[PDB]
Parts: C-alpha cells; sequence; structure tokens
C-alpha cells in the first residue's frame, strides 16, 4: 500500500497523516492553545505518540486516549519517539530537565535527571534520542551542542555544533545525523570519535534551499526525509519552499511537499502503517 507519513510542527495546530504516494491529508487531530508539537511517532500497531509541550500522549488511530503525562509547570515536553525496543521515551526542558521511559500503558519505566545549566526550558532541547550504549544524545539550542547523558544524569561527553541542534538519528554504520537547526544545515557524527565527519548544507543537496533543519528520517534506501520548517524566516512565505523533502543518497530531492496552505509547518516526522 501507499507509504503513510505521521506530521506534526511547531507553529501549526494539528498533527496530520499524509498519503506520500497521492500528497493528500487522510487524518488529522487537533492541538490545543499553547501546545507546541515538536515530535511525533507511530508504533508498529500504528498508535500515535506526540509531545505538545504542556505534556506526551499516546491515541489509537481512532483519536482514543490511551495515556498522558504532564509536563510539571513551566517545563516543556518535546521529546516524544519509539524505541527500538518499542517502548516511548518522553523528555521535558526545565530545572530539572528530565527523561523517561514509558510502555504501552503509560507506565514509568525509566527516569533520568540532569541540569544544563539553560535557564529557559524552551532554549534546551527538542528531540532527545538513545545511543547504543543506553545513553541520551541531548542536542542544545542555547549552547550549540550535543551533549551525552548517562541513565544517572552524569554528563559523559559534550560536541560542539553550530546554530540550533533540533534532533539525531542513527545510520546503519552506527554514526548519526545531527540537524542543526538556524545553521541551515546538519551534520553526520563519528560513533568512536565524537567528530564531525561531514557537514550537509544547501549547497551540498540539489532542490531545496534549508530554512531549519528540524527532524531527519533515515530511510532503508539511503536517503532521508528532511523536515523544513519555516517559521523563523519571513522571506520562506513569500517563496514556494518545500515543507518536507526527501533526498537520496546523492543529495538530489526526489520527492517533496509544497504547499504551505495545504500543509502546515512541519518540524517532525514518522513512517505509519495508515
Ligand atoms: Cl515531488
Amino acid at each position: 500500500s501507499p507509504q503513510h507519513l505521521l506530521v506534526g510542527g511547531s507553529g501549526w495546530n494539528k498533527i496530520a497523516i499524509i498519503n506520500k504516494d497521492t500528497k493528500e491529508i487522510v487524518w488529522e487531530y487537533p492541538l490545543e492553545k499553547g501546545w507546541e508539537c515538536n515530535s511525533v511517532a507511530a508504533t508498529k500497531a500504528g498508535e500515535i505518540l506526540f509531545s505538545y509541550s504542556k505534556g506526551a500522549k499516546m491515541i489509537t488511530r481512532d483519536g482514543r486516549e490511551l495515556w498522558n503525562i504532564a509536563a510539571p509547570a513551566g517545563c516543556e515536553m518535546q521529546t516524544a519517539r519509539i524505541l527500538p525496543d518499542g517502548n516511548a521515551l518522553v523528555a521535558w526542558c526545565g530545572h530539572p530537565s528530565t527523561i523517561l521511559e514509558v510502555n504501552m500503558k503509560g507506565e514509568v519505566l525509566s527516569k533520568t535527571e540532569f541540569e544544563t545549566g539553560i535557564e529557559r526550558p524552551h532554549a534546551q532541547f527538542r528531540q532527545i534520542n538513545k545511543n547504543k550504549k543506553g545513553n541520551y544524545l541531548v542536542p542544545l539550542f542555547a549552547t550549540s551542542e550535543v551533549r551525552e547523558i548517562a541513565p544517572n544524569g552524569q554528563l559523559l561527553n559534550s560536541v560542539k555544533l553550530s546554530g540550533t541542534p533540533f534532533s539525531s538519528a542513527f545510520l546503519d554504520n552506527g554514526d548519526c545525523l545531527v540537524a542543526c537547526g538556524d545553521a541551515h544545515c546538519f551534520v553526520q557524527l563519528n560513533l568512536e570519535s565524537n567528530r564531525i565527519v561531514r557537514r550537509v548544507n544547501a549547497n551540498d543537496i540539489e532542490g531545496v534551499q534549508l530554512f531549519f533543519v528540524a527532524q531527519l528520517f533515515p530511510l532503508q534506501n539511503g536517503g532521508l526525509y528532511i523536515c523544513n520548517w519555516q517559521g523563523h524566516d519571513r522571506e520562506a512565505g513569500k517563496g514556494k519552499h518545500p515543507q518536507l523533502v526527501e533526498i537520496d543518497s546523492e543529495g538530489k530531492v526526489v520527492w517533496q511537499l509544497n504547499d504551505k496552505v495545504k500543509f502546515g509547518m512541519i518540524s517532525t516526522i514518522c513512517p505509519i502503517r495508515e
């Protein structure tokens, strides 16, 4: 069947599922006043997990709520993913920053607290990830870094990047890609050395001006989805710059969503069964 894509983004008051082939929105779910969604994810079974700043929740495909976790006052729940083991990972910016692993019943499987030193929760992170050693990769806006945090909260490593790092995603070789937000680029980080292998910007790609480089989603075919979020550039609305691209392994845009009326601003994506 046609591929379907679960999407959401800051400044878009819906999450949606798009039929990739037709480019049609086939399902929406509303966000409330004050909510901000920078993370959506699907389970293999087709359930939908999202963060919304005031919390994170899991719903069925028909819209029934399974479970919800509220962020504490002034905190911002900005991470929400499904780990390879099938459990959910959610996290909130705050003091302390908090990561939870959660089962499909909404029970807490683990908890990690850490302090970033960054006063405004909004200036902390968006999408935290978990690496093969079981530590957490935390990209941070204010300080343009990625930190590696142990489950007890200990700082294990930092690398300095640029821009406003938004997310990380793993490649088959075990390296990761880090989306650098306002730097209009992403980088590849070597597993062993934790050093920058490659920096990719619009000059390395054919077919898209990169605005805020939000979630990156590696594909089995060597390709990549890039969420090209336009909320920081007043010039983006004057043009037809795609909200979402698929690039192939050579860096060419092979497919895109490009309709700022039809599609809201997208910062997060996950393939979904239907
Ligand atoms: Cl296209």
